[PDB]
């Protein structure tokens, strides 16, 4: 029962959960190293993954700017061989988008079943934002739709579709960057002062923050209505960087042990035919490939 | 409608009988009905895409020749093809069996505004995927319980169907209820025309031997996800004309709550509007056709 | 058609093709049922292309506001089935397409064989707006791509990916409908005078008027540049409706007839065992079926 | 150098072996240059997605077990997630042949500022496709000539090609060149170790019946589609090492021409963000960690 993960409905309050809390590893060094052991055993479990084409696995951060989604996405999972991976950044809805119900894209770039795709940010946005700035009054939609009780059918249908996936073999990691508003200042002005970071920043960054405490409340009731055993939340204290990408790096390995992927056994037959293709083979170049049977290597002329 | 089931729970087969007619008897009077509502549902079509506020998927799931293509071809082609795709969900792709079911289906979801008809469905998965037990063959992670995974599929279909209503798409289920004796007239006929034998497949005639199986999914299907939001139509199909005749009459009153309405623009839009006419008028002398009195400065 | 058909490169004077001719059928009676007869034409060859699943069709549409698009695609083709057929409008692209190359939004829409996609505008729009407004100079690209040579590259470009689709069973109609300004005006009062029409109506189509003598000269390049005999453009005068219809109708038609479509005919072995299926299905009845060979059930029962 | 293929009509396969090493004779030095090029490959990925000019296709096209998976691992696994896609083109979908050939192709073709690798590409259709010359069974128009079919598909690739050029998208293409014998020891690896059977299939083996009309198919298209700006690499892939080195230098040195840099704001931004600055600093009681 991590101190982070959310698993039940309506057990969550938001005051309770720091955002410096480092109580899982408190020496950085120390959190660094165990860091790396982590990323090598994440590609372990990807090629495997990969192999077995059984699972799929979302990987889905959800966070206000500057909290750390782009660096823990690249500083944890750049261990990925490109293989079956994609990323998907949520961003402003198109057009076309818009004229969709709001999980048709998420839906799309769900991936295939050996795959993992990483969402920055999701489905979530319209129950942030969405509520926040209740998008939904201004947007096109039937007569009929109650607009009271459209964020609350958000919940449920969000719910739903979460245990769809689950059903059909896919996998969902949510996570919180869990940062703090004067956390996000500095890493703001860090990206005002530093001209390689300078294309990071956007007057709408700035403009949000007048929305926090609401965002706040948003991210509270989310996590109260969509927590399950089987799609659980992790709340993860983002005001330091190391410990974050540390725990991160725990959540994803230890979802990727819970799905167990393991490389593919051919069948008897499959077997058959198989040294069939070896002897073949052997016999195509006189013995001479490489093979770990040395015993039938000296049987052969040469 | 005795033709309409809006219940979960609520449904006997053996009492939809393949040659019911009893809504309108006279063949020559249901063509007339029949012209009179495609007229309508084009009228309905263009408010519809005008608006920008509510999505249809028309739905078909049926046998073989029970009459998927002539129904959508005699009815729907009224419509102007603008807002307008259909889309036959044959046999999987290796990556639409890659992803999970319901991916490609939900993918094919109309834009508010459009229509998007549906030669077959995701009720695919709860038919030839029942009688025929495809999920033990596929690709599954190991805790997936195979005794489960039909039930599941009838509540994720209820669940993404409502997902669907409060989100501005609606949907039109029709199940096509052809007698077997038909679908032979039918296949007897896509073999003994040339100009159908392009229509006609072995496996046409091999799935014949499941018949039976696949009434019993039909009405395992009907009995599961049958709601007043998203209703079954359960229409007779060994008369042509008559089955047109239904399912005209289904999409027209469906249109008809949903009610569209081509858009009133705001009082302000107005105002700039008159600005772009008195400009219009006098870049070319009033010498333009208004049907609304010139009043100048 | 054919004193608006061109086939040739730099063939093209826009002042030689009045937007009022109507010099191939000067009674609107007799045009209005030609049209009808054309229409009932596309349904049977469409069908014909279905089955076979050969060849795909674009018809593709580019004009000014209001020159007649969409009532044309409505009136003249909602005559075709829905089985096979898609309408694709290109709007002002997304973040996504402008991200990406302008010939993959158009690519991707691209029909299957067998089908029929229209496009209401089309590629061609980057060598118009596109080259009107110089959109290319604001839009993101490599230092390396020289801004005055990216006009003439598109039309290349253009040529290209036309020629590539007629290599792969794609042929593409190239319909231009070609308004005065003053009748654009007339309908662009309709559009703002009648109820059901408001919502037609944008603020930009009217600003747009201010340039439309550059987007005339950029029609005449683009048709200077891409016309083909395998993809032709076809100038329609647009100042009628009916007239215009009528002539759409016979371009789809003759388009339609080149192609040439046949109902598929099966191989000497499925027919053996369509016999045998045929043979099985009347036992299953006692010969109690409606078939074409009623000689053959007077020997049983 | 002696590997890239950048003109029409010069290209001899015969000349081109599969276990040549000219470039890197030490296997030790070759390993420890190609950590520095995946590095410097890693950094140029950041500035290109950072300045969303330019995108680039990484394409390999070679035999069963020439090593294109495992080069794609090994070298490219360095790249972060973000905007990156790994697009493998197997055997075409119903789909995929009811459209045409390059259709799939071009939907994969990454946004300005992002690499898609293909794991084979559109030149599968005049490589099996010429061989097995598949385009006589498959469905067209009855007006499409058979005996034309391979050489207009020469054509379009190289439009096709320039087109992607010329709208800010570059494409690598590396052939791995491996010898026959070098992929039957791979496929007997396949066999003999339990983690790797998943790797192998019935049609893997029954395709070397045509390696010698494949090996013609690949000259053909590389003299007939290798340019300036889309040249052909072809790599000896008969040794690991020297496959992977060699394919970090290519990468690396594409990304250099392409000269990815962090952009610059404009003058009227910076002000903006001067404001911003200010602000965030008197919300706080200047408590912030600045220069
Ligand atoms: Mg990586
Ligand atoms: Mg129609």
């Amino acid at each position: 029962a991590n101190i982070y993960k959310i698993d039940k409905l309506n057990n969550f309050n938001l005051n309770n959960h720091k955002t410096d809390d480092y109580s899982l590893c408190k020496d950085k060094d120390t959190a660094l190293e165990l860091t790396q052991k982590n990323i090598q055993k994440i590609y372990d479990y990807q090629q495997k993954l990969y192999a077995e084409k059984k699972e799929g696995l979302i990987i889905a951060f959800q966070a206000m700017d500057a909290a750390g989604k782009d660096g823990t996405i690249r500083e944890v999972l750049k261990a990925l061989a490109p293989q079956g991976v994609h990323e998907k950044p949520f961003k402003s809805p198109s057009s076309t988008e818009l004229a969709h119900d709001y999980l048709w894209r998420v839906h799309n770039a769900v991936p295939e079943k050996g795959e993992i795709t990483i969402f920055n940010r999701s489905h979530y946005e319209d129950v942030l934002i969405g509520k926040v700035k209740e998008l939904y009054k201004f947007q096109n939609k039937a007569d009929r739709i109650d607009e009271n009780t459209v964020v609350d059918n958000r919940y449920e249908d969000i719910r739903n579709f979460e245990k769809y996936l689950y059903n059909n073999s896919v996998r969902i990691i949510k996570i919180f960057l869990n940062v703090s508003k004067k956390e996000q200042a500095e890493r703001f002005l860090s990206r005002i002062e530093e001209p390689e970071k300078n294309w990071k920043f956007s007057d709408s960054d700035f403009e949000e923050r007048v929305y926090w405490d609401k965002y706040q409340q948003a991210f509270e009731d989310a996590i109260n209505a969509t927590s399950t055993k089987d799609c659980p939340w992790y709340v993860v204290p983002a005001d330091r960087k190391w410990y974050m990408r540390y725990v991160v790096s725990e959540i994803v390995v230890k979802t990727l042990e819970e799905m167990n992927p393991k490389y593919p056994t051919v069948t008897k037959e499959t077997l058959e035919r198989f040294e069939g293709y070896r002897t073949k083979l052997l016999e195509e170049y006189n013995y001479d490939l490489d093979t770990i049977r040395p015993i039938e290597k000296l049987e052969h002329h040469h």
